[PDB]
């Protein structure tokens, strides 16, 4: 294809012709960007010989006009059956659009055209206009949480990392506080074959659990095997658990090993069993369906791989016979080891089931949000999720961000993106269940990367960022299959709108009901003067910091720029020192603003220079948040420990242990402390006079 004609292919694609690049001045993408994003595209040829009647999918607000347009011509018989099963019939002629009938409940409906024998099916979606919101928000109450990294938990009981029993527990800690939440990390499925992959940014899936949480305490057939407890009694296995636990990094490989052996024993157990909990487990894995079923045997094979070879980190590097679910020797792998198979379904259900466990608590300490997930932008190309369902994702190409002011080289994040074109055609289904595997069991959902509804920055499979493009996706019908389903599990949306928003989507963002995202750090103008507490936007969360980022000490100390120098991060001596003059400046305006909106005493220092971090400085940072019209607060326990160790820092490889750092003490340690107690008395009296 020559240029003109490829130009227009690509902008019917959803492809768009440029970009601002990092020197502010919009740029046009190359042909070959061009040629290869449609190349990795999904798009069907059209005929045009009877082009279909009515689309194969419109979505509509409630309490609205709802104009169907029909092509054709000649009488057409249409049939509207609602979710709940009520009917509509009637007649409708060609070339002439029908309103469907008015006062249509929100959900999921099937129109159905007839003409001779000739049916086509449109999935007709009626959506709110706004995603939900608890009853406390709408009566503009200021609510806290904790935000925690679910691994790094310390307690008395669990296996040398967090999980699903420590979660529980802490609730309870939190919610008799005056907390209204526990966030998560992304839980979702990593790999048990490969557990030194930990990061929740490259999952397996996004639909089921990474299984390393469950609590295995807290399973009744570990107890009851005998073979389990003999194994539980070695002196090798209580040491082997005992220097995991005491370690300050999280020992995945370990606590893999330990779980998964234990839990093999207790399955030999179970998978005996013939009464309510064996019912419940089958019930599950029928409701479920495919989807689940191919998570189970991707593990279970998986494996089978890393024994024949240790390099088999996911399916492009297993042997080709096993690339496709549908090959002979996947199909007798299945029926071989069926229960393996069976075995990597229960540990879901396990996942699950405790997962649901504390959503209940929280429900019991009537908690207003209660569990606060977080869902990563996207899958690996070498998991399960790609594995069993290629057609969705485009794998030559990677998503990232492109070139800015701020990073000249941009991003790649490795994640092969969903295509858009799939996504309609499958009527959204895919965002559908996505939705409803993440919203469950859980009042509020935090969508990474918000951003991602309206486009995403393609990069050709192994080229760098600038040979992107961003490639669009249907923003409003999103928006409102999000409120639909935001609503249809009394679950809130908050979106992660960090970096470059057009203000035509804040716009869109914020009346389609979603929650704004706010990092102290970084909510300051160019000049370093602090966005007042009271300026904060109602409809937002406000947090301290991010995973992503130092704690309130190493922010301070810069512990982020020294440690980053003793790791090679910062070889040029020149960007360094600009870095540490943008930090001091930055500190300065914050404790100025400190000051200025009465979160400290009249004796504390006034400057920034001198200071070093101590409990009122530490609690002032969070008072100030606290303070904010803000409707959410997140607090990191990090900060209330006085950590100055990152969890994770974006850019290395190997370079720091991310994903490992443990919480510096217990559960039962931090809240038996006072400084503690007192801190969070404090901060939730702040949100209490913050009307």
């Amino acid at each position: 294809m020559e240029s003109k004609r490829l130009d227009n292919a690509a902008l019917a694609a959803g492809i768009s012709p440029n970009y601002i690049n990092a020197h502010g001045k919009p740029q046009s993408i190359s042909a070959e960007t061009k040629r290869r994003l449609l190349d990795a595209m999904h798009q069907r040829t059209a005929t045009k010989v009877a082009v279909t009647p009515v689309p194969n999918v419109m979505v509509y607000t409630s309490g609205k006009k709802m104009p169907m347009v029909v092509e054709g011509s000649g009488e057409y018989s249409w049939l509207l059956t609602t979710e709940e099963g009520t009917q509509y019939k009637g007649h409708v002629t060609g070339g002439k659009a029908f309103n469907l009938p008015t006062k249509l409940p929100e959900g999921y409906h099937t129109l159905t055209l007839t003409q001779d024998d000739q049916r086509a099916h449109c999935r007709v979606i009626v959506a709110p206009k706004r995603c939900y919101e608890p009853q406390a928000l709408l009566n503009k109450q200021k609510l806290w949480g904790a935000c925690v990294q679910l691994y790094t938990l310390r307690s008395e009981k669990n296996w040398g990392i967090g999980d699903f029993g420590d979660l529980k527990a802490m609730l309870v800690d939190v919610a008799k506080r005056g907390g209204s939440f526990i966030g998560l990390n992304p839980i979702h499925a990593l790999y048990p074959a490969n557990p030194e992959s930990a990061s929740p940014y490259s999952p397996s899936s996004r639909r089921w659990l990474n299984v390393i949480y469950i609590d295995v305490n807290a399973v009744e057939d570990f107890h009851l095997s005998e073979e389990a407890q003999a194994w539980w009694q070695l002196p090798t296995t209580q040491q082997t658990l005992q220097q995991a636990r005491d370690a300050d990094w999280v020992d995945y490989s370990t606590v893999t090993a330990l779980k998964m052996t234990a839990l093999r024993m207790a399955w030999k157990g179970f998978a005996q069993r013939d009464d309510e909990q064996m019912a419940a487990f089958r019930q599950f894995v029928a409701e479920q369906g495919d989807s689940l079923f191919w998570q189970a045997a991707f593990d279970a094979l998986h494996a089978q791989q890393v024994k024949e070879d240790e390099m088999r980190w996911g399916w492009p590097a297993w042997p080709e016979m096993y690339q496709n679910v549908d090959s002979p020797e996947v199909r007798q792998f299945c029926e071989e080891h069926r229960d393996d198979v069976d075995f990597y379904l229960w540990l879901q259900w396990l996942a699950y089931s405790q997962f649901a466990a504390c959503w209940e608590i929280s429900q019991g300490y009537e908690m207003p949000i209660g569990l606060y997930r977080d869902l990563a932008v996207g899958v690996a190309e070498g998991g399960a999720e790609t594995w069993c369902d290629r057609e969705l994702y485009c794998l030559k190409a990677s998503v990232g961000a492109p070139p800015d002011i701020l990073g000249p080289l941009g991003q790649n994040w490795g994640l092969p993106p969903m295509d858009p074109h799939i996504i309609t055609a499958r009527a959204y289904e895919p965002f559908i269940e996505l939705l409803r595997a993440n919203m469950q069991n859980c009042g509020a959902l935090r969508i990474d990367h918000v951003m991602s509804m309206l486009r995403l920055w393609w990069i050709p499979y192994g080229e760098t960022a600038d040979q992107g493009a961003y490639v669009h996706y249907p923003v409003d019908d999103l928006l409102s299959i999000l409120a639909l389903e935001s609503k249809r599990h009394r679950c809130m949306v908050i979106g992660e709108d960090l970096g470059t928003v057009p203000v035509e989507i804040v716009g869109k963002l914020r009346s389609s009901g979603v929650y704004s995202y706010k990092v102290l750090y970084f909510e300051n103008d160019h000049e370093k003067t602090f966005r007042a507490p009271k300026a904060y936007p109602e409809q937002s969360m406000a947090v301290a910091a991010t995973h992503d980022l130092p704690t309130l000490r190493g922010y301070w100390e810069c512990g982020d720029l020294t440690l980053g120098k003793t790791l090679g991060l910062y070889p040029d001596e020149v960007v360094l020192r600009g870095l540490y003059q943008d930090r001091e400046l930055a500190k300065q305006g914050l404790l100025d603003a400190l000051h200025k909106y009465g979160c400290l005493p009249k004796r504390a220092g006034h400057k920034a220079s001198l200071m070093s971090m101590t409990p009122t400085l530490n609690r002032g940072l969070q008072r100030y948040i606290a303070d904010s019209n803000s409707a959410l607060l997140g607090l990191q326990p990090e900060d209330w420990l006085d950590m100055a160790e990152p969890v994770n820092i974006p850019g290395t490889s190997y370079q720091y242990k991310n994903w490992r750092r443990k919480l510096s003490a217990t559960l039962e340690s931090m809240f038996a402390d006072d400084g503690v107690n007192k801190l969070l008395k404090d901060l939730d009296r702040r949100r209490r006079s913050a009307h």
